[PDB]
């Protein structure tokens, strides 16, 4: 109630292997389904602090409320707070009240539009990581989010930006850039998700490659504060 | 028509493999060799395109002047010059005079918060490669200069950021991003540039892993007006 209100959608993450779902990605939204961006503009350097707060609660309220027993992956703000110790604890007591385990919140950190702050996010990453959060580096591929992020930490998972996964299997130039990816976060022991699939074709050549996370249209659309089902299409084929 | 002037030094780029000086990257410095921060700081928006002509005719005149054989190497400034012949006809001109050849001449790409115009970037790449100039990704693995770029087109060389260069020799994160980027920049047909370099111990490494072309004050620091002849330390055989 930081002048304005907003709810949540829900998007399932799939394990293609298993065709079982991993979790669901919180995505913000407005009362009436207003886009994200509609809601994210209403937030200032005054709300950037209430505003985050509000996301999580809200993202872990409504996926107990809704039953969700998976891993629940929340979007981290981009700048927003620098000391990591103090007010986490409200995500803390938000969890044990709606009783959702520390170990199924995931936090996508996409750098910032900022410089080359790094050592920022870093800490941040680490110390949710010493409370038994899991981590993701989102929009690998796009912005300031790549190399340079991985080169200083490393998280549980890396969501590969929808850039790079677009006709994966017609372009042979993101075919190379995924594949020697693929064997950099094998390397790093990291577990890739491909975001934004949108075609059973991308599907088949990424599941082929070795990603077994997946998220995007193909498999289902964001659900205005529900969980959407998986798309059967994908399981037989 | 500038409101201030500055002019160039130039900083050697190596070839570990030939053992030969593959060229300068010309670097903008104040008249009494301030940095090239306080020269660009200067530099706004009603002088970003006028700026950008001025560094690229005072690096041809100069290296002309010095006597340079080898590629001279120039920083294309983000959100210069815009899609077609913007006056790119200078720069022909000027190489002309000077008796430059056109293929002896690399623009170094640095980008910095583009997100719409996708095929802006790519439309002046392969305009420029039409024209016989050489191009190359600059700080690979920093900013937004990641693998986005790299998706949608690709430039002779790719630079990559002394941050994942800086101790590779003892650093099993950066080994394994170099390595596996390094495969990616072969299966491209892309040529690999350490920037950076500043010890033997990361020399020898990106060596063994087979990077020729290298940059930093191991070889050579940036030479005021001048051409810096290269470390004797490896330059013995
Ligand atoms: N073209 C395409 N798009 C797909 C596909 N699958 C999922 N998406 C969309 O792509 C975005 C993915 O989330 P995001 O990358 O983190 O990009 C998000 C995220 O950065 C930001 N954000 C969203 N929710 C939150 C939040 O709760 N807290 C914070 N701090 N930031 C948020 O807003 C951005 C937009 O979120 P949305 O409007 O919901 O748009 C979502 C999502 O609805 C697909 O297959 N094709
Ligand atoms: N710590 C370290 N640094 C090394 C080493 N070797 C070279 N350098 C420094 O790192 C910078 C390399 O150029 P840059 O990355 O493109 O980064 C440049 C470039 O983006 C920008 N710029 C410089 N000259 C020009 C120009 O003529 N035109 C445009 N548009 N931008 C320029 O200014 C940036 C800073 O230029 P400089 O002050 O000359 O700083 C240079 C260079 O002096 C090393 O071994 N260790
Ligand atoms: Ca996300
Ligand atoms: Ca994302
Ligand atoms: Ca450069
Ligand atoms: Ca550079």
């Amino acid at each position: 109630s930081l002048d304005f209100d907003f709810t949540m959608a829900f998007q399932p993450i799939v394990n293609c292997r298993t065709k079982e779902i991993f979790g669901y990605e919180a995505l913000v939204r407005g009362l009436n389904n207003e886009s994200a961006y509609s809601v994210i503009s209403r937030v200032n350097e005054d709300n950037r602090y209430l505003f985050d707060q509000m996301c999580r609660v809200k993202a872990i309220a409504l996926a107990a409320k809704l039953g969700l027993t998976s891993k629940l992956s929340i979007n981290f703000l981009p700048n927003a707070i620098y000391v990591p110790e103090r007010c986490i604890r409200t995500t803390l007591e938000a969890a044990k009240r709606y009783q959702f385990p520390i170990e199924n919140i995931m936090f996508e950190f996409t750098e910032a539009e900022r410089v080359e702050d790094v050592n920022h996010i870093k800490r941040i990453v680490e110390y949710y990581k010493s409370l038994g959060f899991q981590t993701a580096i989102d929009d690998f591929g796009s912005g300031y989010s790549g190399l340079n992020l991985l080169a200083d930490f490393q998280t549980n998972i890396v969501k590969v930006d929808m850039g790079l996964i677009r006709n994966i299997h017609a372009d042979q130039v993101r075919q190379s850039i995924m594949k020697n990816c693929l064997k950099l976060f094998s390397d790093l022991n990291i577990q890739p998700l491909a975001e934004g699939v949108e075609s059973h074709a991308e599907f088949a050549w990424l599941k082929a490659a070795g990603v077994e996370l997946m998220q995007g249209y193909y498999f289902a659309k964001p659900g205005f504060e529900s969980l959407p089902s998986v798309n059967p299409e994908f399981s037989e084929a």
